[PDB]
């Protein structure tokens, strides 16, 4: 019968829903940094550009960290389908706040709404995609491959459309276009989900038991009281600046995997065999952190280079952000044929982590060339950025599909659900690491910034190549 490229027609609803949410999110990311530059130039925002770059990095870090909790909220409390809807309302509200005739006072309110909203939506839309296929359906992998296609599709047209609207009608209209994009998504999701989505997912599939309610309430209350207490003593000591808070969220985002790691490597009930699998995974987790740190600097550091060091007079600078989802859509049909046809001697999944990290380092090493040859005073060809993005995404084609499968294969049965978080949390730690590194990038440190962090990523990819045989053997 009639399908959506061979899959049930319910996929088209979740295709549209996530395409328009990625449209709203990445359409905002393409102009949010430049919007902060504008507020700084008018004296309305009293921070430096290095701090504004840190905000962008720690913003993304909290979004991924929020994406590790929304799955628990839906599957236990509110339900997957209500989490996508109300998550989308919070995202729409976040963009509406920026569309209002406000300035810097609306930045923190808008950021919180999108952080909470994205955590409810992104994990539970992927969850609803799986619910379209009863088990044994081998169309599942092809359906998710089409789902991620709409993800990249929305991330591609958003910087082009939203960036052009900013040049024509200003920032407030451009931010309203992002809110409208989320509005189109909730329209197709609400009315489309009422026809093809299973009504069982209107409630939590694993609701709380009566004896589970009180301990969960105590657990979330102690974490809030402690986090509030940490903020209290900061202002008393005097560490009450915006870089001080960003450092706090940097520490709490990095301590979560560090505490989870020390919590896992120390337990006795795991015995020796599965204990080495956790130790051997540490070189893999740190490599994912370094890659996602480089990949997420495209919307921060590379966006700064595009506006200041590239002669892009005939088009909006924010259009460079479309290069990241463009190469993904171009690389996917090639790598889809590659991994299946390469039956002879396909490299191990740890090696793909190493080569993926080396290519992310080659992307930054490439960016050090124009500043060393021409200097940092003038403008260079826009082809330097399209070559940098081409390299870092080649590293993503090797790391992103293999990444989650690596953590699951090395995960002991007692750490499985927690090990899965370690993979998703590597994106939050990479952006948390960026919140400190992007401050070092400026006009006079361009060549050094790209050289040291680029070579350091290449060297650490060489080290993983050596350690690849030992880690694959444990699998
Ligand atoms: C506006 C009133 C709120 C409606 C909330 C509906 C909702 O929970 O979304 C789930 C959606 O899949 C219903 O088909
Ligand atoms: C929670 C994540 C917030 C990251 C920091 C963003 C922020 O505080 O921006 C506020 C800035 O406009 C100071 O006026
Ligand atoms: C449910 C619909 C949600 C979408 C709401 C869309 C809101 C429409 C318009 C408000 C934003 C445009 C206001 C433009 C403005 O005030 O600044 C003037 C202009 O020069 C700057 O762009
Ligand atoms: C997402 C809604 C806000 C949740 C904030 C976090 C507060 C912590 C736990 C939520 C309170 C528990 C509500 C669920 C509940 O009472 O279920 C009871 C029933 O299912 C079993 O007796
Ligand atoms: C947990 C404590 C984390 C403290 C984070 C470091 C800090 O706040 O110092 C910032 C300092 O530069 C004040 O301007
Ligand atoms: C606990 C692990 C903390 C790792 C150190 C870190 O995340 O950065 C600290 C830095 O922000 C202090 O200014
Ligand atoms: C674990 C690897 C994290 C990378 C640490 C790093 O590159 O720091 C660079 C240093 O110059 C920061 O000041
Ligand atoms: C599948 C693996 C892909 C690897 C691609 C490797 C590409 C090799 C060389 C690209 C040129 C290296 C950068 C040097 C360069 O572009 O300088 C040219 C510049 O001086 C022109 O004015
Ligand atoms: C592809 C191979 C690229 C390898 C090295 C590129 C070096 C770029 C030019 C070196 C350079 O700028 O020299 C710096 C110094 O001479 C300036 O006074
Ligand atoms: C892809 C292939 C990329 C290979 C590029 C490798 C190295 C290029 C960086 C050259 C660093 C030159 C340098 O640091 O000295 C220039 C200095 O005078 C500017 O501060
Ligand atoms: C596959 C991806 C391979 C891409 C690797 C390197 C491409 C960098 C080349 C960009 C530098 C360049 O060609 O500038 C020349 C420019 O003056 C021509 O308009
Ligand atoms: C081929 C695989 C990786 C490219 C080789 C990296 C070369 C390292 C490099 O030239 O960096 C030099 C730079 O640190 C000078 O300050
Ligand atoms: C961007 C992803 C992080 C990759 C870092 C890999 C860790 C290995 C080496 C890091 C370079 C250490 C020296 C860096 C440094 O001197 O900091 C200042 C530098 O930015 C000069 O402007």
């Amino acid at each position: 019968g009639k399908t959506f490229f061979g899959q049930p027609l319910g996929l088209s609803t979740l295709f549209m829903t996530e395409m328009w949410e990625r449209f709203s999110y990445y359409g905002m990311r393409a102009i949010l940094l430049y919007y902060m530059w504008f507020l700084i130039s008018t004296g309305d925002l009293h921070i430096t550009r290095a701090t504004a770059a840190s905000i962008m990095a720690i913003y993304a870090s909290m979004v991924y960290l929020s994406g590790t909790i929304g799955g628990f909220v839906a599957d236990r409390i509110i339900g997957a389908r209500p989490a996508v809807f109300w998550g989308g309302v919070l995202i729409m509200l976040g963009h509406i706040v920026l569309a209002l005739p406000f300035g810097a006072s609306a930045l923190f309110g808008s950021i919180i709404l999108i952080i909470i909203g994205t955590g409810f939506l992104k994990p539970n839309v992927s969850t609803l995609v799986g619910t379209l296929y009863d088990e044994h359906d081998r169309r599942r992998d092809a359906g998710f491959s089409i789902f991620v296609f709409g993800i990249n599709l929305g991330a591609f047209i958003a910087p082009l459309i939203v960036g052009a609207a900013q040049e024509a009608a200003g920032y407030h209209v451009a931010f309203s276009l992002a809110a409208i994009g989320m509005f189109i998504g909730l329209l197709v999701y609400y009315f489309g989900g009422k026809k093809t989505l299973d009504p069982h997912y209107l409630r939590p599939t694993d609701p709380l038991a009566p004896e589970e309610v009180k301990p969960l309430l105590v657990k979330v209350s102690l974490a809030v009281a402690g986090f509030i207490a940490i903020i209290v003593v900061m202002n008393l000591v005097g560490w009450n600046s915006l870089p001080a808070y960003i450092n706090l969220l940097t520490i709490v985002a990095i301590a979560i995997p560090v505490f989870y790691f020390a919590w896992m490597i120390s337990s006795v009930k795991v015995t020796s065999t599965e204990h080495l699998r956790v130790v051997s995974y540490i070189p893999l987790f740190i490599a994912a952190v370094l890659f996602w740190a480089i990949e997420e600097q495209g919307s921060v550091v590379l966006a700064t280079f595009a506006a200041e060091r590239v002669d892009s007079s005939w088009f909006p600078v924010s259009w460079f952000q479309s290069l990241n989802p463009l190469f993904i859509m171009l690389y996917t049909p090639f790598f889809a044929w590659l991994w299946t046809a390469w039956k002879k001697n396909q490299p191990s999944s740890p090696t793909k982590f190493a080569v993926g990290l080396m290519f992310a380092g080659l992307s930054f090493l490439l960016m050090a060339i124009p500043g060393a040859l021409y200097g940092t005073s003038g403008k260079v060809s826009p082809l330097w950025l399209v070559g940098s993005w081409a390299l870092v995404i080649l590293g993503e084609m090797l790391i992103s599909p293999v990444g989650l499968s690596v953590t699951t294969k090395l995960a002991p049965k007692a750490f499985n659900s927690q090990m899965m978080s370690m993979w998703f949390l590597s994106s939050s730690v990479g952006s948390a690491l960026n919140a400190q590194l992007v401050t070092l990038y400026n006009a006079k440190s361009e060549v050094a910034y790209f050289s040291y962090f680029g070579l350091g990523s290449v060297v650490l990819g060489i080290v993983l190549v050596f350690l690849s045989k030992r880690i694959q053997g444990l699998m």
